[PDB]
């Protein structure tokens, strides 16, 4: 019959019998953190060990072999990243009934959620720490030839004491493939050319969005203006000379000239 199988590249409180699924039997749904076409994310306490975790499950069963391989790839991308202080850590993953489950550590609200609740520009002190934490994460990914390709506030999750972690590695590619959010896409991605530089540009717009409380454009003339090498004067007025200068480096239209994550972390302004 149907049974959950581990996905990688047993739990008391769950009996192979009974109609309830492994997720329903071996976990306690505390609350729903999000839901969408991807599926649903729940904050849960596991009947196995009682600790707190976050679990993401796909919406509908696998349509076919390619849909299954695409969904399972996020687990593989998670494992290539390995454990890192600024990366959402995956505990375990399994599949049952054509549904894919990912169990990760529990984190705070997304950077998008957190900015929504405050409804204004974040204090530059918070911005620099978040910029640092994600640059540390990007430097970790880029050192292994991995490109996140979906850096945005929704995929950055806050941690205790003002820290944050990069998450959602569903679009991660290994150099040597999927549609991203156009609001945060690097200019060279339109003409193809994939590289680690794309994440730095995406992170620049995320920081530029959260530090200025500005809504990034999906397309049109405004989309182009953010990629000519200058910042919109209206929103970027409050930026300090240092922050504005770091953003200009990250928003450098030419990927050959754009600063790397390791380079930015070596700048004077960015000090642990
Ligand atoms: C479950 C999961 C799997 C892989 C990954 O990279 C991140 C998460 N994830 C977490 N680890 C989350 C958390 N608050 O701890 C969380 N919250 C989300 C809210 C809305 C939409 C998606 C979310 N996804 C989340």
């Amino acid at each position: 019959q149907l049974q959950p199988r581990r996905v990688s590249f047993q739990s008391p409180g769950y009996d192979p019998s009974r109609p309830e699924s492994f997720f329903q039997q071996s976990f306690q749904r505390l609350s729903r953190l999000g839901h969408g076409s991807y599926g649903e994310v729940f904050k849960v306490r596991s009947k196995e060990d009682g600790r707190l975790y976050a679990v993401k499950r796909s919406m509908s069963p696998f349509r076919g072999p390619k849909d299954r391989a695409r969904k399972l790839a996020e687990v593989g991308s998670h494992e290539k990243v390995g454990q890192h202080p600024c990366c959402v850590r995956l505990e375990q993953a399994w599949e049952e009934g054509g549904i894919l489950y990912l169990q990760t550590e529990l984190c705070g609200p997304s950077l998008q959620q957190h900015c929504e609740a405050w409804g204004a520009s974040l204090p530059e002190a918070q911005v620099w720490g978040y910029l640092r934490d994600t640059l540390l994460a990007l430097a970790h990914l880029h050192s292994q030839g991995l490109v996140h390709l979906d850096v945005k506030p929704a995929n950055i999750f806050l941690g205790p004491r003002g820290r944050c972690k990069l998450g959602d590695f569903g679009l991660l590619v290994e150099l040597g493939v999927q549609e991203g959010d156009p609001r945060y896409m690097a200019p060279e991605l339109l003409q193809g050319s994939y590289g680690t530089a794309a994440d730095v540009f995406s992170l620049g717009l995320t920081i530029l969005e959260v530090a200025c409380n500005m809504e990034l454009p999906h397309g049109g003339e405004g989309w182009q203006q953010l990629r000519q090498g200058y910042l919109p004067p209206e929103f970027t007025a409050g930026l300090s000379s240092e922050l504005r200068s770091v953003l200009v480096m990250m928003l450098e239209p030419d990927p050959k000239l754009r600063a790397t994550a390791e380079a930015l972390l070596a700048l004077p302004v960015l000090r642990q």
